[PDB]
Formats: C-alpha cells, structure tokens, sequence
C-alpha cells in the first residue's frame, strides 16, 4: 500500500481463445500497474514455470507479458488465469482456452 503508486489494472485483458488439438497457441496481456505487477501465470490453479515443457512465459518490464503454448491438447484445455500481483494489490483475469478434439491427430 502506502502512497505514490497505482493499483494493478489489465489495460489489455485476455479473451476466450479457441484452438485445434495439437496446435500452438499464442496470447498476451498488458497491465498498467505501478509498480509493474509481477505477472504470474497459472492454469486452473496450476502454477506455470517460465520456459516449461510447452508453457513459455515472456514478461516484458514495459508491462506486457505473454504466454505461449507449444502444443495445446485436451489436457491443456482450461483457464490460463493471469494475476497482476503487486505491492498495491492483485487482480485476476481468465485466460480461457478451449481445445477442439481432433480425431486425425496422430499425437493424440
């Protein structure tokens, strides 16, 4: 709290994303918090580590942070909720990503 600061706010929020099973997904979200919130990513409550098996996180200090899914499958279908946690509080926004099952997917 204190003073001389600005509460976190998603000046660019996520939306309802849709993808075919096995295909890559790229999405990003921008905040106007001050100080710049330590943007955290987690999927259905599952904390995401930057540069994981399929979950690549890139946080720009400018205020824009991106999350890329290399291969979004039915097990990756869910809500990639983003949290703008900073000294002035925290705000959650739903990163909904739905996956269409593909019967022709040999990697399924």
């Amino acid at each position: 709290g204190g003073s001389n600061a600005t509460a976190p706010f998603f000046e660019m929020k996520l939306k309802h994303y849709k993808i075919f099973e096995g295909m890559p997904v790229t999405f990003t979200c921008r905040v106007a918090g001050n100080p710049k919130p330590k943007i955290y990513w987690f999927k259905d409550g599952k904390q995401i580590s930057p540069k994981s098996d399929h979950y690549t996180i890139q946080r720009d200090l400018d205020g824009t942070c991106s999350l890329h899914t290399t291969a979004s499958t039915l097990d990756d279908d869910g809500n990639y909720t983003i949290m703008a946690a900073n000294p002035q509080g925290r705000v959650s926004c739903t990163g909904r990503l739905m996956v269409q099952a593909v019967n022709q997917r040999g990697r399924s």
